């Protein structure tokens, strides 16, 4: 009795990415994102209690691991779960500058 729409992850880095989603058609909206070998080790993005729908939750996470495979999905009051998203984060970069 419920929709959700979920993103794909962007503006993904070394150690951050933007996680989105939508809930079209007092209740909890939470997006949820764990690395893929840890599903129990699972974080929050972020935690919205809207009557009002349709409903957009949006969040920049942070401190994630370099070079990692992470999941993230939506749920509504605590049990209706939507479709899964994975993204993997980048590893550290330099500017490297030679000489020749």
């Amino acid at each position: 009795m419920v929709e959700i729409a979920i993103n794909p992850a962007s503006e993904i880095t070394a150690t951050s990415a933007f996680i989105s989603g939508t809930v079209t058609k007092g209740c909890n909206i939470s997006l949820l994102y764990w690395e893929a070998s840890n599903p129990m080790h699972v974080k929050v993005a972020s935690s919205i209690s809207k009557k009002d729908f349709p409903a957009d939750i949006s969040a920049t996470i942070k401190d994630l691991k370099p070079h990692t495979t992470y999941q993230f999905k939506v749920t509504v009051n605590f049990y209706f779960s939507s479709s899964l998203q994975t993204f993997k984060t980048l590893a550290l970069e330099s500017k490297s500058t030679s000489i020749v």
